[PDB]
């Protein structure tokens, strides 16, 4: 089942300089930092609460590490703003099969690594009436 | 101080077909519907967790009223998909006045009402690295 809203994925062109615009302008800080290369993103990740399934939700600001990356693709597309939703699961696995079998598009054959060594998959967005809706179990 | 996402605002061309696609895709079901005829919106909220604050967390899915409202007019430029979101905080004003006073715009001068009685307010989407970003205090 899918308990929480995980994250909103807010595509940047400087991670640093949008960090700070999120500190300063609501005090929220830094909970991680890393690089994805098979993704092609520098992410940071800010806790704004945590959720009653356990979990908790983020904003997660990502700036491309190269132009031919779905973020610097869709960063030259539309500027800074929005890049998709993430929902969390206990078993990813399961619910991707689930939705899988409904006809929405599941973008990968297994989950692949996220933020904080989480499993992640995605849905296509002309199937999600033009969200890029992302599915993570984390970690823990 | 800004202490849960309080939901994500979804455009959409047809909030009842919008409404049924997240129910039948991932069993979410309508916690609240109705009309913001100020805003020129119908909207439904989708509840998908509580948070540590003490507030809750949604998908709020907004079709246009009018071609001539903030979502008529994003939505016939941008297609379906995020248009905004919400931060949950226990003092609206205060907050707006403290954000206000770091030069981000603040569209109204005093917050309006939103979903289910609460009282909002925006942030100028230029001013916030393209995400236009509500403030809003629960009712309750
Ligand atoms: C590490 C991690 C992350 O979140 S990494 C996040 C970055 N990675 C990802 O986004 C991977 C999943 N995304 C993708 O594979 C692709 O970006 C998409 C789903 C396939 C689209 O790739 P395409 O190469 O087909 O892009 P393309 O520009 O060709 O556009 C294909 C169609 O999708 C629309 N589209 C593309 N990106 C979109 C987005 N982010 N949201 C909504 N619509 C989108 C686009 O406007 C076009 O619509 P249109 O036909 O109406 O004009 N984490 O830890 O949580
Ligand atoms: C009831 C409720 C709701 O949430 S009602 C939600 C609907 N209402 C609202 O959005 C009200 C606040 N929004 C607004 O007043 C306006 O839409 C904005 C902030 C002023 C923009 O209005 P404008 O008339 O200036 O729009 P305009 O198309 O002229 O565009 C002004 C600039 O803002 C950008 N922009 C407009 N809408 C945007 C959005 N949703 N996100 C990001 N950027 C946006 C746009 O791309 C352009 O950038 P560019 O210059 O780089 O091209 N609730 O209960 O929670
Ligand atoms: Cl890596
Ligand atoms: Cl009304
Ligand atoms: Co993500
Ligand atoms: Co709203």
């Amino acid at each position: 089942s899918l308990t929480r809203i995980d994250h909103i994925g807010i595509a940047c062109h400087d991670l640093d300089a949008t960090v700070e615009f999120y500190r300063a302008t609501y005090g929220f800080e830094v909970f991680h930092t890393e690089v994805n290369e098979e993704q092609g993103v520098r992410q940071a990740m800010l806790k704004i609460n945590d959720t009653s399934d356990g979990g908790a939700s983020y904003l997660q600001l990502l700036e491309p590490t190269r132009e031919d990356s779905a973020v610097g693709k869709w960063l030259a597309k539309n500027g800074e703003g929005v890049h998709h939703i993430a929902f969390g699961t206990a078993d990813v696995d399961a619910d991707a099969a689930d939705i899988r079998d409904k006809g929405v598009r599941v973008l990968y054959d297994e989950p692949r690594r996220g933020s904080m060594g989480s499993r992640i998959t995605f849905l296509h967005p002309k199937d999600c009436h033009g969200v890029l809706t992302e599915l993570v179990t984390s970690a823990a």
